């Protein structure tokens, strides 16, 4: 229906005004001295939280336009917990800054597709000399190092975690689960995980996170879809589409009744369906802990698709086959958290969880110092670096000094002057010097502890220049009338 | 939906506005000089009140923001009355003390991590130098005195509860219940106590509490859930938990079917359930009293688990067995109020219950003197005290004045200038040196029969200063818009 | 839900508004020269009332809390009505006095707890000074004479209430009825009166007062509840209570069989039930006249009762026996009025109620001079009187002056100076000396037939400095938001 | 719900509006001379009046305290159409009068209750001067004159009622109703008239007065009454009360069922029922036409009353047992009123029975002189009346003076200066001396034919003060809150 239709400034200047916001309530909360943000609930006492992820999902501005601002930013920056970490809360401080610069460019006149330029190369060095400083992980001694450190110090699950790596290797399949006792295990049961995930958020059993949880459900699966529906133990359908559980069957084109058959044998698929102890459903992937099928049929396939691939010319279908093989003769490890009581268990899984997220990031592409300074300390690079022009130039810039942002934060809320907290790491030599917000002492981030998964720090990064980029090159919006 | 957000000072002074409303209105009704709080009544005439706790459940402001300020305060302060006593109003009172001079410092730019920290350290101080000064109540004698002053002079009750407790130990399951003629007796039937409440609160029979009453319910058990419910005498379940009584099963891991034995001995489990007399059900805690089992199958459970630790060589589960059995053998003693007529019984039930949780939380840290002196001499301790700078300095200090408020004001109330009720303790050098507003004197606490169970004015001044540091240290509010 | 909170003067400055309207309303009504006051009636014409007890009814004020004033003293005031008299319009007078006087003095800093003091004092002091100086009323003489003039001069009344207290004593079981024709008879049923009410007021067929006629109904009982309800003549239950006429049985304890079974024999408990001509119930009094039983089972249990307290050596169930059997060996007198119309009987069957209402209180504690004299009276004894402080001295000449008010005000009505009337009766010697507005003239209010129960001269003041001392130390108030 | 009160003067001032409004509106309609009053007909064309009674029932002011000043004087006044008269809107042209000077004096200081006492004694001085100045009626020629004007100068009806009153006593029962053809007679059936009406208004066939019309109905009767209804000719019961035709028994006591019998044979109580052919029912007053039973049963019950009370020597009963007697020994007389069309005999009847009413109202008291000058002649009497104060004086003249108010206006409505007209009459000697308005000249206003039921001059008079004394002597209003 009818719509207003805002143009040039008028638009940007909104846009600012909802982003703002968003920034300035979830940065309060970074760092190791963060301020609380309460939030009211509808019912009862409010909600205090340090979260910052959830108080981005709070930001809903009454204002049609300032809200799209927000909402934008918000998505973007809530896809860096893609990996679950600091990304999200990052990239929202990242993106307020280059913005904020960007269009007070664009205002001077500067043209904003070069400003957008010159933030774009400015930003693939970054993310590059990041990469090329991020210490790797991939030892038992430094993925149990990276697992305590993610846990506060808890070096029971630095250990634990590394256990369970070092039995389906450091990309493996692991699953942490509640137990009974007090008493902690690391099995390695007979298990799937496709690449899929649901059809619908309210198919989720959402208790924590959009996840559903499916014990001893029914597996089955046809190469047709879920048409017409005419036609003590839960249900999961895998198939096509759909015109409990229901996901999308994996592989594709010949792979299709390829995959549907090596996990068909994995379920072992009332008495011709295929059955599994555990099946957790997630966003874009799905997992299938302790099915019931028999090894010596699991076996089989794994034998069949050895000697296909054992035949097999193609360079291509190689992997296509030698992968899906892994999913078999490879299994699913499970943190088996237990404690004295729920309070306990409920407890430590979540502390397991959320340090078991963070080293299967920092295995994949390398730790690198935290605290917000691995970002300052590759904005060295931009030193010289130069665009085809004075407005390319002036992105460069930006993002020189944008990246200094969730450094400066940090320290201001502990009480630090973030100019100086700055300046020192700039003049800084050693790639490692920092300033360490819980000590307030400058030193070697990482013989301090203070690290981060180079795969936060730069997910976060190119995420917020994804967007201030949009939001710098946008010229009109369209919102509806009240 | 959309969302107004408060940021730094507006967001506070709102709350402070919030906190001050509900601070004032029941402290008004401190002390034996108490002022009434007159409560509008929906239907008839209004309800004239003394007691601050009735007071503080009637706030609730119209703005979102101050109401969030009150909301919390009254919300912590009321797990003080886990205790039940005088803490809820005592908490208040000194949250809004801490507060109001937090806010002021931050305000002059100190910093509120570092406030809130020389405010965490002075309260640790003295919640110890508190416990290092209360005198202990084990004796029969000490007990028995304990109990008759929290009953006003009723040195019949004093006496009573005693009794119960000397029958049961210092830490037993006592019941106080209504009789029929003009007896009292203490008996001691054959009952359980385990550490579980209800599921809902829609299912309490709440007259005066939220306690469950049941009188001869049924008692089942197992090792399931409450799933599917399609498969004169009350009911009550016991399981892991529901998809009339309903009450989570007792114990965990190995101990899970061993305590739903224990207790299904006490019962007997229709002819294969468990029966009991009553059975009451709170929000942490339920009792069974008179069971339905039979002292020989009694006898027998008792019999193995002291046979049973008597192999034990785990110096664990050594605690984890022999606190199962004595909720076996130990029994549950039952005061019986009795008295000329429904008018009698009622009215004495409700002085017993009183008083025999005053002693109850009397013998267990202790007792020490009351009026809110026990805070103004602890407060003795933060003399010398210092923090790494002077922003915890100034913590320490807030905390060194508010431990005054609870007194000045029930020295205001009487009529007293509570500034010199205040030095005079101050410059004091008897430990229990202190003013009673009652006859307007200043002597010994103690012998002046002013005390207060040390549990409370310790859990109070915990309390208080676990929020006053939530507020201090908040950046940012976010309600819904109306 | 929201609530709006007053705190000090606020909220004393609007119920002294609420009480004012309200005591000014219903003041004006009092006297031999009361004036009227109209009251709006929904269909129809205005009811034109002198009676302050409909007027204080009619009175709810819009303002939340000026119209707590009211509901309040308005509430208390009502049960001075307990004895059914000119107390209610005495006790609101009394109390506007009073409060009007402490908050003038609260405000100029007086200390309110200690006003509530020497107003509590002077009180007593007062409700004794006057009991002290009742005529007592036990002759029939007398006991006509008391009963005459609470008619107005209807001599024939007087009699006719001297005769049914002269056959069931001063203290027995009256119970005025309708009759047929023109004939006025005191017989003497067999019946009983216990000592409880109704359960609910919906239960009350309530034509003038809230008072249950029941003829011909069906009395049961048992010793049990009215939990399960599933399983030409009115019907009557009398037991625990309940989860036509529902009434709680009699007694307690031991006395709970025997007292149900002493009225079982009076009503004769269809062929096994227990029957009555009539039976009435009340908030807290119940009676039963003319039952069903018969003489000679009702000899039996006045003889074993006899013959049981013959034997019992108790001290204390003694009386709890004795006291039992004369509700059996007493009987229910009955004045039965008859006229020449259903608009004579009727009306008569009103004013003998009225009167024998006046003299049952009159001869429970005497009679005093009426006119708002015996209060004036009293109030000599106030003469040198103190309290510990200036403060508790205010209070206790509060008490001297706000005992003038109803003489003042009952003078006004009539066109004499109150002030002048006051001074006289203050001057004067004889403790009998009083002012009759009736005729205007000084002299002895005995002999001018001028007087009051003392028992309502009591009630009336002791209810009115009872909230008197609430509203004055009140310090907050609680309302609803609009 | 929420209340308005009004006090004092703010309080009368809004009913003397009331007054004022419905005063002014009716006596527009006052006298020969009268002016209409148009009333707006919520369909078609407004109703064109200048009967003052139909002009009062349509005022219905707005504001809730100015309407019940209206709704009281406007329902006395309304009671003195009891004998259907001028009555109505001479009380109220008086009540204003009165109300008008008494609060005027009120004001200026004068005792309310004082006035209202010289007030009430000039009225009955008045009330009585004019009794003792009425012409008798009780010869059939005078009957006959008074029943002609009353008519307008229709001899034929003057003579027709004087028939029916000389065949059934001037105090009998007469029945005007509708015949055939032009023809008119005067029978004289046998039936009864109790003094009881209906139970409910709904219960009326209202076709011009609140009469229920009920040709041939059911006659039932029983002792009891109308609890229960469970168990081509109209029905009427006759019982108690209820809990088509219903009507209360007549008589009381022993009398009850005699009544009952009096009346069961007059109708012969469906083959054990009592018959009539017609049966009127009022508001206090029923009548029963043309009945069914037999003279011979008939004969029987007047000749068992007789030889009854030729037995009885009581003094008291012997009028109780001879009047109902007469209700059968008496009969009914009926005038048939008969034209050409029904446009002439429902036109007649309206006549007949209007001045059949100011007839039989005449013979009760007398007749004295009409237009309003009865009552300032009566007012002569007043000249040296004295009372026992200055306010109590003050009463006596407002009425002096207030009884001038229906002849002035008479006068000004014509065109004839009030002022003179009453200055005239007032000077006069010849007590029948006053003005007729209709020819305009003064004279012998009974040999102008200008006269009036002595007791419709006296009922108005009496109402008027009556309401005059309440509203001046009211000191409050309480009114519902819009």
């Amino acid at each position: 229906a009818a719509k207003e239709v805002k143009f040039n400034s008028d638009a940007r200047d909104r846009m600012l005004k909802g982003v703002n916001i968003l920034a300035d309530a979830v940065k309060v909360t970074l760092g190791p001295k963060g301020r609380n943000v309460v939030i009211d609930k509808s019912f009862g006492a409010p909600r205090i939280t340090k979260d910052g992820v959830s108080v981005a999902k709070e930001i809903e501005l009454s204002d049609k336009f300032e809200n799209m601002g927000a909402q934008m930013v918000r998505e973007v920056a809530s896809r860096t917990n893609d990996e679950a970490g600091d990304g999200t809360t990052t990239a929202t401080v990242l993106a307020q800054a280059i913005v904020r610069e960007g269009l007070k460019a664009v205002a001077a006149g500067m043209n904003p597709m070069d400003l957008k330029r010159g933030i774009d190369v400015a930003t693939a060095k970054v993310v590059e000399a990041i990469k090329s400083a991020a210490r790797p992980v991939n030892d038992s001694s430094e993925v149990a190092q990276v697992g305590t450190i993610s846990a506060n110090g808890e070096s029971f699950i630095g250990q634990q975690i590394a256990e369970a790596m070092q039995r389906v290797g450091n990309e493996g399949v692991i699953t942490v689960e509640e137990n009974k006792g007090m008493e902690t295990e690391v099995e390695v049961v007979e298990g799937m995980q496709f690449d899929r995930g649901y059809l619908s958020p309210y198919f989720v059993t959402n208790a924590d996170k959009m996840i559903a949880e499916l014990e001893d459900a029914y597996i089955l699966l046809h190469e047709k879809k879920l048409s017409s529906l005419q036609p003590q133990k839960p249900l999961l359908i895998v198939a096509e589409d759909v015109e409990i559980a229901a996901v999308k069957a994996p592989g594709f084109g010949d792979r299709r009744k390829a995959m549907l058959q090596d996990i068909a044998i994995l379920t072992g698929g009332i008495d011709m369906l295929g059955r599994a102890k555990k099946v957790s459903i997630n966003k874009d992937n799905t997992t299938i802990v302790d099915g019931a099928g028999e090894k010596a049929e699991i076996e089989a396939r794994v034998s069949q698709i050895r000697q296909q691939i054992e035949e097999t010319t193609s360079d291509y279908d190689r992997e296509k086959l030698q992968e899906r093989v892994a999913k078999l003769a490879g299994g699913v490890a499970v943190i088996r958290v237990g404690g004295m009581t729920e309070i306990e268990v409920k407890e430590r899984k979540d502390r397991v969880d959320d340090a078991l997220n963070a080293t299967r990031a920092a295995v994949q592409e390398g730790i690198v110092v935290g605290g917000g300074v691995a970002l300052v300390q590759g904005a060295k690079v931009l030193e010289g670096l130069s665009g085809a022009n004075s407005d390319q130039d002036a992105g460069i810039a930006i993002i020189r000094r944008a990246l200094e942002a969730p450094m400066r934060q940090i320290a201001e809320n502990a009480g630090v002057d973030g100019a100086v907290v700055a300046g020192k790491v700039r003049e800084s030599s050693d790639k490692a010097f920092g300033f360490n917000a819980q000590t307030e002492e400058y030193g070697d981030m990482f013989k301090f502890g203070v690290i981060d998964p180079a795969k936060v720090v730069r997910t976060a990064l190119e995420d917020a220049a994804s967007v201030a980029g949009l939001l710098i090159t946008t010229e009109a919006m369209i919102a509806e009338k009240p």
